[PDB]
């Protein structure tokens, strides 16, 4: 009923899916799976409501009948007078981010260099790149591109994963969950940061979220925005404040999913629990803040400033995009009356 079952990927978003249960009173209740996909499995079996996902999983799952309910609205600039929840989304910034000290690694000399990204399946850290790489290769082997990567989600025993580092006890390498040091936006910009990869494709506000002060964390502390450089398409590189033009593409955002009989009450219900737990809350940051989870984008993305409705009760391709979705299927025909469970 008024109860949602929330589903975590992997023990960190677990702990975190905990607080926020104990703090909503149980009007949020946690399931918890290994990865994104069995996330997916749970609400179709109906044991599991609802969760926040990354574009190209909200491709798989919408073949599968899923929905989109709220999409992630981060601060703009235009559009001002209209409240968060009924704002517009913009969409993301798609990037690929190098050292500067690298100098002559442009887009066109990627080939056998070492990659860092998000996750397999992911809009920016995966189908973007991948789809470009393949269209200009005219080959369906992305998996011989580059010499070595850290894509989680891709066979633990292939150059896909070797340079996937798994937790501080080596275990879980290259498991698409937050266990694995370098999985998502800031394991892959971490490990550009450290110098495992040559590139990241991560999205233009994890270079800014992590660079200059604004994380702490200790692999970031001294990072500086001065020494790295956007790819761009044209074989140029840029500077990260030209993102702007020089970018491989906007993404989707981020966007809370569920079966279709249940969006209208999920939809009620998380509604309610950010006007409680959200950017001015009730109760964040006195007790409990659900975008909050110090640069480890658990559960929601950080810089989330509110979940919002979607306008025009869009279904999940009209939500994609058709110029998002036929890259996906072109990329897919590589690895369409489908759902893949
Ligand atoms: C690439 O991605 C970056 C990061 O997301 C984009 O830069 C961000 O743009 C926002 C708006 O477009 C900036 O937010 C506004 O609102 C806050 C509050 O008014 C301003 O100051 C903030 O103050 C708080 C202190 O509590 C800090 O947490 C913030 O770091 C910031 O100092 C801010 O000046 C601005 O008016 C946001 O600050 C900015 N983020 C960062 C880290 O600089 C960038 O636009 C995007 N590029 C493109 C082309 O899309
Ligand atoms: C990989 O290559 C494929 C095949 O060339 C690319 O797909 C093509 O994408 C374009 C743009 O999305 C499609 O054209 C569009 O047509 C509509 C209808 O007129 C129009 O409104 C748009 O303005 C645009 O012109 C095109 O149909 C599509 N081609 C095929 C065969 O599917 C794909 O984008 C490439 N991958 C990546 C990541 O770019
Ligand atoms: O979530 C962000 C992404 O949304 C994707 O689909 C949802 C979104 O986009 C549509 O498109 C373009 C446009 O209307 O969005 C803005 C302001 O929101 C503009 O710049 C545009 O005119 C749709 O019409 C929206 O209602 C919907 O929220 C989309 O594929 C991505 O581009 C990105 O916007
Ligand atoms: C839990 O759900 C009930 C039913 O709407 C609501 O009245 C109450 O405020 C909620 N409590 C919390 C802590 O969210
Ligand atoms: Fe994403
Ligand atoms: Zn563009
Ligand atoms: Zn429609």
């Amino acid at each position: 009923y008024t109860r949602v079952v929330w589903c975590a990927v992997g023990p960190e978003e677990q702990k975190k899916c905990q607080q926020w249960s104990q703090q909503s009173g149980q009007n949020v209740t946690c399931a918890t799976a290994s990865t994104t996909d069995d996330c997916i499995v749970l609400v179709l079996k109906g044991e599991a409501d609802a969760l926040n996902l990354d574009g190209g999983y909200i491709y798989t799952a919408g073949k599968c009948g899923l929905v989109p309910v709220l999409a992630e609205n981060r601060k703009s600039s235009k559009h001002s007078s209209l409240d968060c929840v009924l704002r517009p989304t913009e969409g993301y910034l798609a990037v690929a981010v190098v050292k500067k000290a690298n100098e002559g690694l442009t887009w066109n000399s990627l080939k056998d260099k070492k990659s860092c990204h998000t996750a397999v399946d992911r809009t920016a850290g995966w189908n973007i790149p991948m789809g470009l790489i393949v269209n200009q290769t005219g080959s369906c082997a992305f998996d011989e591109f580059f010499s070595q990567s850290c894509a989680p989600g891709a066979d633990p025993k292939s150059r896909l994963c070797a340079l996937c580092a798994g937790d501080d006890q080596g275990l879980d390498k290259c498991v698409p969950n937050s266990k694995e040091k370098y999985y998502g936006y800031t394991g892959a910009f971490r490990c550009l940061a450290e110098d495992v990869g040559d590139v990241a494709f991560v999205k233009n506000d994890t270079v800014w979220e992590n660079t200059n002060g604004e994380s702490t964390a200790d692999w970031a502390k001294n990072l500086k925005r001065e020494d790295f450089r956007l790819l761009c398409l044209d074989g140029t590189r840029k500077p990260v404040t030209e993102a702007q033009s020089c970018h491989l593409a906007v993404a989707p955002n981020h966007a809370v999913v569920s079966r279709s009989d249940r969006a209208a009450h999920v939809e009620q219900v998380l509604l309610h629990q950010q006007a409680l737990f959200g950017k001015n809350g009730k109760n964040c940051p006195d007790k409990f803040c659900l975008f909050k989870s110090e640069t480890k984008n658990l559960l929601f993305n950080d810089n989330t400033e509110c979940l919002a409705k979607l306008g025009g009760r869009p279904t999940y391709e009209e939500y994609l995009g058709t110029e998002y979705v036929t890259a996906i299927a072109n990329l897919k025909k590589c690895s369409l009356e489908a759902c893949a469970f």
